[PDB]
């Protein structure tokens, strides 16, 4: 009748991806540490369901200056994108490193940049995120991005 | 309105230092304390992560003892006596592929908070006392198993 929540630990190189052992669904968060901040290529922290949908694709782009949410269901074109404007205003008093965090509300993702908010993105994609990726060129972040789930939370 | 609102705070706490939350921490809730080091040997004192409530009771009180070779895990009401420990026996092996970091992540569960050491669950811990965490705090009685920061960063309107 107890809860048994998980950590789990991923070393995600630019370029690379990750298969979660423990699925994230409604009520688990994953963050995205980074041990650096540049501040450089479009760059990008991905969600994806079993099947290769992505659930939630959040672009950093640097020149474009905005950071562009979407989801893309397997072998499809792009959704409907949300924008937020100016990548260095997300990132304030970040000094050298930086976290992106995702909490899974079941209808929407909810994006904290460090402390702030960024979105809170409504679902195009519903399900369960079984993998990770992070994607570059340059990259904004770390060559390895540490992403951490907490799973087992509902 | 209707949609979850959950939020992050970042905290870098120093050995012998406290925070106080801007948020506080309670049942559903996450609190992570992250160490860029990883100190096994001058060798390190007894060290505590401590999870504090409004009134100074000590609700979980986190201690590695690498001397003596065990994780003490207790509570404590403010001016009181210690309550009743649990133990986890020798350090290192809960660090095992740890490499030079470490995070000790604490769940509060409403009647248990469940202590997971990097990927690995150490105690569900049954509370001595309850309430909502309102303060961490960080102390090395002297040398430090953790780094002279440790990040704490709490997840927290969960529920
Ligand atoms: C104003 C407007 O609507 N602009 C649209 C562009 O934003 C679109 O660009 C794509 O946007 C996608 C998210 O909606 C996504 O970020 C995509 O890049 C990512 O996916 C592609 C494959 O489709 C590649 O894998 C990229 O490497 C990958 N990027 C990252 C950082 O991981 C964007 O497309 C790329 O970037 C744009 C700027 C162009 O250079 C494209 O040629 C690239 O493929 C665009 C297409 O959906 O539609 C515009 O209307
Ligand atoms: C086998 C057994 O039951 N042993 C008991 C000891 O473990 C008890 O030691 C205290 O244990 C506490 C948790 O139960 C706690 O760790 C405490 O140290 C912490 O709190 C004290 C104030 O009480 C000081 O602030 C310390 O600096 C602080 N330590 C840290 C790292 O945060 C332990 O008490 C200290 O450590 C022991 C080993 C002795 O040196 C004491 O004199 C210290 O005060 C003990 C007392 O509750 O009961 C034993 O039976």
């Amino acid at each position: 009748h107890m809860t048994t929540s998980a950590v789990n630990i991923y070393n995600i190189s630019a370029g690379a991806s990750v298969d979660l052992a423990a699925p994230v669904t409604t009520g688990d968060i994953v963050t995205f540490f980074s041990s650096a901040l540049n501040l450089p290529a479009n760059t990008a922290l991905n969600l994806l369901s079993e099947n290769g949908a992505y659930l939630l694709h959040i672009a950093f782009r640097l020149q474009e200056n905005v950071i562009v949410f979407n989801s893309r269901q397997p072998n499809a074109p792009w959704l409907v994108e949300q924008r937020v404007s100016n990548v260095a205003n997300q990132f304030i008093g970040s000094g050298g490193k930086a976290m992106v965090t995702v909490f899974d509300h079941g209808d929407k993702y909810q994006v904290v940049i460090n402390e702030k908010t960024v979105i809170q993105y409504t679902k195009q994609i519903s399900g369960t995120t079984s993998s990770l990726s992070y994607n570059s060129t340059t990259s904004i972040f770390s060559t390895v991005v540490e992403a951490v789930t907490y799973t087992g939370l509902a």
